[PDB]
């Protein structure tokens, strides 16, 4: 209908729908350490990563390494070009030599700060350090100038409510439905086994998908993942439990389309809210919310008091809920969440109760209020994993 | 099994696991209010009650018994329509009055506070006159007027050094007074049970989630039944024994087995209750009663397995952990809904103890997720603060 809506919605859609290889942090400290351009990797002779970051990068794979950790990130960072950018472990020949090599050498120190990574001494006794700084991925040492969206835009998302969500996914541009369709693909192939199938009804199907695909995305594998705001899992929350009801039930492909579309609309809007950051799990909450909106209308169509009751007990159901930090159990949580989903479908909670919203706007007021509180615990938790 | 351990975990055992009618929190600003002894409610001008940030929160959704009503305001004109010498039963027997509710909603003017459990409340008449109540710290100690009410450490730090192999060897000589508080235990859970609130099947877990969620809503909705609550907590004791039940109803049927199974949970969750010395905003029924529910899932599904139950503790804390405590709730259910989900999936899936905040074992699990607790703290003066809108 509207055209200032649509252009909006259309180019924060393209902006925020993108394609991680895997965990981003991992990628970040590979990707500095590439731009350290180490000649020989096997001639070094001074990592540090905030705590946040070095929490998801303890115990999550690196692409094309089959390991875990900050290590295998190093080591491939060193065998890396810095023109791949965050893809920087593509193309790469993993050697166990350097793995051991580097082990040895390899001094890192946590910092209680936002978003930082900065890194190595050769032989020859030269020195390279190399930084880079912010949330946004902001190169400060190396300067190689290169996602971004100046604030008015943002604002204007958050000014938006689920009606315009609703009308935008009735006038679609076949650019956001191939989009969609290659959300749906790049997702659905991170599935990969069975990681938590105990059943064959639908619930069952969800846990089973989405605990694959995120496990698959844990583990190191080799391919990418459709992430929304570059956090991958929070794609997967948002878009793989809509794929398992919708396999479980019409198997309709403009429906599913539709869904996974308002799905990623009250995703990307959640994220906008809660606009701090936070120890508390930002993927399940904010994913888990996209992906409830889109199963409910599925089931129910343009509902507003469905859509509402849904976003009431989903904030009733699993609000507060810790970010420990990139992991295989990372999948377990968003088990609970497709749990979350799902039993908001069937129950009612009255507004009343607890620090449920009045609606969907004012239940992600209250969930992103909440995740403001809970505040910086990345500390502590870095602390508990070194023992 | 040493004699110490079992007198000890005895004592222990028959002191926490005790029966609480609920809905304490409206219950006590009820008994507040009735303890002003007010002849005609429709005389008053103005109410002023008081309440800790705790206390605002666990009643501000709760349901009053006999009053078919949610919230503060319902318990106000309950204790209004109550007598004093009822204590904390001043709901009972009561008719409750529309017209009196819409008369002190107008009057009814409530002021949080930031400190342990505080029902304070100030009301004056037409006449002029003031009459002031107040009740402070524990909750049957009322200190206007001054009838005074006074609620060892050794016992709890001791069963905070145990194992978990000596619960696995107590479940095994059990006197008869424990098999007794057990079955009792059992039976006054299972009765809590009013029709189907989270049903979608006829499968193990539809049935797990559907009876812990139907018996919470009927403790929650206010009605005049007693639960088999640990360490005070109902809610912690739904969670600890319902999973437990549920699925010994829906596999084996087998008597003994669940006795012993519940009874190990129960063990966990005050276990787990006495680690978490400080207190937190974090759901503490939730995490506490379902690590007992998992353990006892564990222990019936593989028995007497350590590897198997480190893996069952180390899943539960990788899955859900931090959850708020917003209040009891009629979607507090809903929650306890997702400890079923965590203790079984905790039952067929293995988590390294790299993997975040998990532990090495079931003891360090426990003392990770008590340290986190502590670390969270309060806030809840800022959860009164988001209610209030
Ligand atoms: S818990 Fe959620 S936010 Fe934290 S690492 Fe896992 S997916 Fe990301
Ligand atoms: S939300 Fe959890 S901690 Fe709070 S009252 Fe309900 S069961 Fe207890």
């Amino acid at each position: 209908m509207d055209d200032y809506k649509r252009i909006l919605i259309t180019k924060i859609l393209k902006n925020e729908v993108t394609e991680a290889l895997g965990c981003t942090e991992v990628g970040l400290i590979g990707y500095a350490v590439s731009l350290c351009n180490i000649s020989d990797p096997f001639s070094i002779e001074e990592l540090t990563l905030n705590n946040g970051s070095f929490k998801n990068a303890y115990a999550v794979g690196v692409p094309n390494t089959k390991k875990y950790g900050i290590l295998p990130a190093v080591v491939g960072g060193l065998l890396g070009d810095h023109k791949n950018k965050l893809l920087v472990f593509n193309g790469i020949k993993y050697s166990q030599k350097l793995e051991d090599f580097i082990k040895e050498r390899l001094k890192i120190r946590v910092i209680n700060s936002p978003l930082y990574c900065g890194v190595i001494k050769d032989n020859s006794g030269n020195t390279f350090e190399s930084l880079i700084k912010d949330n946004h991925l902001n190169v400060v040492i190396p300067k190689i100038n290169n996602s971004e969206i100046n604030g008015s835009e943002k604002e204007e998302y958050k000014n938006l409510e689920l009606l315009d969500f609703l009308e935008y996914i009735d006038e679609i541009p076949e650019e956001i439905i191939q989009l969609v369709e290659k959300t749906i693909y790049t997702n659905n192939n991170l599935i990969k086994g069975d990681f938590l199938n105990f059943g064959n009804d639908c619930l069952s199907n969800m846990v089973n998908k989405t605990t694959s695909a995120c496990n698959t995305r844990m583990i190191g594998e080799n391919m990418p993942a459709m992430s929304v705001a570059k956090s991958g899992n929070m794609g997967i929350m948002a878009t793989l439990p809509i794929i398992a009801y919708d396999y479980s039930n019409e198997q309709n492909q403009e429906k599913l389309i539709k869904s996974i579309l308002l799905s990623v609309l009250v995703t990307i809007y959640a994220t906008y809210k809660s606009s701090y950051l936070s120890s508390m799990c930002g993927a399940v909450s904010k994913g888990g919310m996209g992906a409830v909106i889109g199963l409910c209308y599925y089931k129910n169509g343009k509902n507003i008091k469905k859509l509402d009751s849904a976003a009431r007990t989903f904030t009733a159901n699993l609000p507060g809920i810790i970010c420990d930090g990139g992991k295989v159990g990372c999948a377990l949580k968003l088990a609970s969440g497709c749990f979350a989903a799902y039993s908001s479908l069937f129950v009612d909670i009255s507004y009343e109760n607890g620090i449920v919203g009045k609606n969907f706007k004012e239940c992600v007021e209250n969930i992103s209020e909440i995740s403001k509180i809970m505040g910086d615990l990345d500390s502590d938790i870095v602390k508990i994993m070194s023992k």
